[PDB]
């Protein structure tokens, strides 16, 4: 049983479901209108993504959706993360009520807006805008003491608005190596080699994940070392390799991948460091091109 935050609580005759957006079997993520969810206008309604469990769920999968909702209520809202809106948690199953981001990951949005082969295009100023903006809600999650452990442009999704917001910042810390995701990528090609050698997980080897993500938004959603196994990846990362420099990346935006991936993790940039200098760069970057 669980007990009402009258904070979050929706009644759940305001909450009209929809097609689903997500699966797992760890849970599923469903499109969903919420009626007047704001204290005025009570006949508004906001289309939003509702967080729920599945069938065979058991009270490890019910405590891991719990932790991640009371996560959000502790890290508050910025406009840069997915924020929490709402909750149905009484006389029925738990729903999280989340941001919903029409355009999906940001994986998937940079490659439907890559050039053609072989009716919406990004300029460099653009990109260079999605860079700024990921670091922006990674910098206020430090700020708040989140660790997040897994940032990939797959973790970041799009609204309607092209507003970048992190995703998953506030799941369950409970991990196989030799795993792929549903686009058949290795997960394992986004971590530090002090997290993936040492499950040393910092600040700094979020700051190296970004560093891959900065690589995924100028190669327009690239697979990250496409035909290295895991075996192949470690000795890659002993030997003090680096993924070569994009086509369509500046030498500043290049330096500072690599500055990313710094071997020694204090000497990386933090994310209030690059904020400011992508803060700059978009500035002085072109949108005629
Ligand atoms: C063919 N395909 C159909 C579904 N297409 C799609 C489009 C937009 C989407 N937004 C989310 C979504 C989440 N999955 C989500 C989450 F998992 C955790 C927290 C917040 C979330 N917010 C969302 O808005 N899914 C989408 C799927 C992609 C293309």
């Amino acid at each position: 049983e669980l007990p009402e935050d009258p904070r979050w609580e929706l009644p759940r005759d305001r909450l009209v479901l929809g097609k689903p957006l997500g699966e797992g079997c760890f849970g599923q993520v469903v499109l969903a209108e919420a009626i007047g969810l704001d204290k005025d206008k009570p006949n508004r309604v906001t289309k939003v993504a509702v967080k729920m469990l599945k069938s065979d769920a058991t009270e490890k999968d019910l405590s891991d959706l719990i932790s991640e909702m009371e996560m959000m209520k502790m890290i508050g809202k910025h406009k840069n993360i997915i924020n929490l809106l709402g909750a149905c948690t009484q006389d029925g199953p738990l729903y999280v009520i989340v941001e919903y981001a029409s355009k999906g990951n940001l994986r998937e949005y940079l490659q439907a807006r890559r050039p053609p082969g072989l009716e919406e295009q990004l300029s460099s100023k653009d990109l260079v805008s999605c860079a700024y903006q990921v670091a922006r809600g990674m910098e206020y999650l430090a700020s708040k003491k989140c660790i997040h452990r897994d940032l990939a442009a797959r973790n970041v999704l799009v609204t309607e608005d092209n507003v970048m917001k992190i995703a998953d910042f506030g799941l369950a810390r409970d991990i196989d190596y030799y795993k792929k995701t549903t686009n058949g990528r290795l997960p394992v090609k986004w971590m530090a080699p002090e997290a993936l050698f040492d499950r040393i997980y910092t600040h700094q080897s979020d700051v190296w994940s970004f560093g891959v993500l900065l690589w995924e938004i100028f190669t327009l959603g690239g697979s990250p070392y496409p035909g290295v196994p895991v075996e192949e990846l470690f000795k890659l990362l002993k030997e003090g390799h680096r993924m070569d420099k994009p086509s369509n990346c500046t030498n500043e935006l290049y330096m500072m991948m690599r500055d990313c991936w710094h071997a020694v993790p204090s000497q990386r940039p933090t994310f209030k460091q690059l904020v400011e200098d992508l803060d700059r760069i978009v500035a002085l970057t072109s949108n005629q091109e």
